[PDB]
């Protein structure tokens, strides 16, 4: 097996503008984000391709746990904005959590929130305690750890919880992250009214991410003159391309080339002038 990682984040706002919610929470597996959440549709959505798997997460029951935690997540910025007196100001709390496993083994976890962009504290489990970084931390430390089971419980949700969660959506998710989905080159040209000609070959509709894009100018692997690539989450394909330009009074040969994981061997797409 390999490296799969369950994150969340969430994001709440002490006096957020118009058209942007109070609080966000969104979730990804690996290099995707499968759901979000927020405080004005108010309800836990999944995404990208994850829109057409079934029977992984009711949707409906996590949109209630999504609330919960929202309720939570902002009281808990409403208080250290208190504790600052300053609830004129705007302000933001981040909070990351999630663990990661490799080779069906928990290989990690986390869990840490941070106020107005610096560090505000977190959870060591092997206390297990949370740690405070900010003055008004220590408030929330008190709070969050006022009965026993508190720590027990976040302990609880680091290292099993999370995890398990992790490798369910890992069964739902297969015909997903361990895709190979072989690139589809396209190699094209265009002629801006003085310019030189220029050559541009593009990798689409293929999965993971890692990818070698180069063109050859007689056999000779060129130098880019624009680079770029993407990552459509809804597909979850990645697309990426390399540009060159060619000389007014150029002949060579001009062959895009192409590698990724999912090819026995790599593809060459020559351009015909
Ligand atoms: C995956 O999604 C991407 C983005 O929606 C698709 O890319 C578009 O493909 C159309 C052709 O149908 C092009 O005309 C657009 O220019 C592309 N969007 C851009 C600018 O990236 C892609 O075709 C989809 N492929 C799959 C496997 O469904
Ligand atoms: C780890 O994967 C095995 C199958 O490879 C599965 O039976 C097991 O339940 C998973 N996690 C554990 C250790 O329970």
């Amino acid at each position: 097996d390999g490296r799969y990682s369950l994150t969340y984040i969430y994001t709440g706002l002490s006096k957020h503008v118009e058209d942007v919610p109070a609080f966000q929470a969104l979730g990804s597996l690996n290099d995707l984000q499968f759901f979000r959440y927020n405080s004005k549709d108010r309800k836990s959505q999944p995404m990208g391709l994850w829109r057409q798997v079934e029977g992984m997460e009711d949707w409906k029951q996590d949109s209630q746990l999504q609330k919960a935690r929202e309720d939570i997540f902002m009281e808990t910025l409403k208080d250290i904005v208190e504790y600052y007196k300053d609830s004129t100001g705007s302000h933001v709390l981040q909070g990351r959590f999630g663990c990661e496993i490799e080779n069906n083994r928990s290989s990690g976890a986390f869990w840490k929130y941070y106020y107005d962009g610096k560090d505000y504290i977190e959870f060591n489990k092997e206390i297990p305690a949370w740690v405070p970084f900010d003055p008004a931390a220590q408030i929330t430390k008190q709070k969050w750890e006022a009965e026993p089971v508190y720590v027990q419980r976040a302990k609880a949700y680091l290292e099993e919880e999370c995890p398990a969660t992790l490798r369910k959506y890992l069964k739902y998710s297969k015909n997903i992250l361990d895709r190979q989905d072989p690139p589809s080159v396209v190699v094209t040209s265009h002629q801006a009214p003085g310019e030189k000609k220029k050559l541009k070959c593009l990798a689409y509709d293929f999965y993971p991410g890692k990818i070698d894009v180069h063109w050859t100018r007689a056999g000779e692997v060129q130098e880019p003159e624009l680079r770029g690539d993407v990552l459509h989450n809804g597909n979850g394909t990645y697309q990426s391309w390399v540009v060159v330009a060619v000389p007014p009074q150029d002949t060579a040969p001009y062959s895009c080339h192409v590698q990724h994981s999912s090819l026995a061997q790599p593809l060459v797409v020559p351009w015909e002038a």
